[PDB]
């Protein structure tokens, strides 16, 4: 093994593309850690492009560049794609594909009740099959929530963001006991329906992270959405339910899906 | 015959791929001969791999990458498939395709009370049809049990596993007279669909296998689970006849258990 002994900011790099500073052309910002830019990668394709902030330590450049050799480790049609990234020069960069809509539960504020059940089904359905990849990957991702979540213009929907917690989105076992597993992200994808079902509202709506950690273990779990289909709320009712075991996996819920449309 | 001569180590590869280490990657250990680990083919897709425990005899070693040689000559909707196997480096791996339920008797366990008779009867049915294809090869199994069977997501289950015998299992002219057929075969598949319809259950429970050698021969047999369907316990009859020309044929099984579906 010749990488018995490596820095750490090489071993994220080991999945990534290094891609030169002429080759890529920020044109302006789209996002507000660091910013997030729309531009232009010659290979011309446009692509977003995020930065750190500047005043970073060591230990959070490695984080930063460890987004990117996370992502470079996955190919499938509802995972963002990596082009590469700046890491020699400053400032640096990671450079994914642009993606036309962006987060998912923006994009759904801003259309509310534009879209038909079929349509809102099939957004979930490539949600459920980028995280069936990842399961199979043995990948548990932790943070699965629409605004994770991006949006191209033929509304495919791609995972795309890889001790402080996403309380309101976290199953139960895990904000009590830290143990994250797939099933865990069952709970989080089932959160995530009911967001796409309200078209972007918040889960547990004005309650407090407090409220919602005490509801859900005293068995409160969040009602069904308007004009939601009933085998829709089941599905989520299923990835709510307390005992992890009892949860479907990302395969079952692919599965129940496909059958629905 | 450029095969006259050959090393036994040789001869067990004869129905495998060579893969190559670089390919592989073991994640994490998922049961406990040797390991068995969960893990990703670069060809990537998951797979289970099964390892060799250390200090093993050269008599060992080709038992171990013969279990791929035979699984490797067979192709069918229910037989376990073969990716490949690592033989020219330590670890040795045998590389299996990955299947998310693990094994069947474990899953029913599990989902005890969870399945329509239906779904039940539908397993069986995959069962039967792969143990039809194994004697239609001319291949006895001798160790057909629940244990022995994997599922997958959609609940297809595969025969996975290819002097000490399997007592509970095993037909009385094959543990008086170790005389194995596809015939006693059938009868190890009765016990089996009884293994199914208890959801897991110990086959003559508490009983020791000498209660259960004595048992058998004087003639009794398992009674029927509850809610087990009356033509499926005529048909566990069926495969348990003493006689072993009395019993059905896998073929037959096939036919019965299509028409009750």
């Amino acid at each position: 093994d010749p990488h018995t002994y490596e820095d750490p900011n090489q071993a994220v790099l080991k999945f990534t593309t290094e891609i030169h500073p002429s080759c890529v052309t920020r044109q302006k910002v789209i996002g507000a850690f660091g910013e997030v830019y729309k531009g232009m990668l010659k290979t011309e394709v446009p692509v977003a492009i995020k930065t750190l902030k500047a005043g970073y330590t060591e230990k959070q450049r490695v984080d930063f560049l460890g987004e990117a050799g996370i992502m470079g480790q996955f190919s499938h049609h509802n995972i963002i794609r990596l082009e590469g990234v700046i890491s020699k020069y400053k400032p640096m960069m990671i450079i994914t594909e642009y993606m036309e809509n962006g987060a998912l539960d923006k994009f759904l504020r801003e259309k509310d009740g534009e879209f038909s059940v079929l349509q809102l089904v099939g957004m979930l359905r490539g949600i459920a099959a980028g995280m069936k990849y990842l399961a199979n990957m043995n990948y548990v991702h932790r943070d699965l929530a629409a605004r994770n979540i991006l949006v191209n213009s033929n509304l495919v929907c791609k995972v795309s963001d890889f001790g402080k917690i996403p309380i309101r989105w976290t199953a139960p076992e895990a904000i009590s006991y830290r143990k994250f597993t797939s099933a865990s992200d069952v709970w989080s994808f089932g959160i995530v329906m009911w967001e796409v079902m309200t078209y972007g509202e918040r889960p547990y709506w004005e309650l407090s992270n407090h409220e919602v950690m005490k509801a859900i273990n005293d068995g409160f779990r969040l009602p069904t959405p308007m004009d939601c289909p009933s085998a829709i709320y089941q599905l989520m009712m299923q990835c709510w339910q307390q005992e992890r075991a009892r949860r479907p996996k990302f395969a079952d819920i692919v599965s129940i899906l496909d059958k629905l449309i």
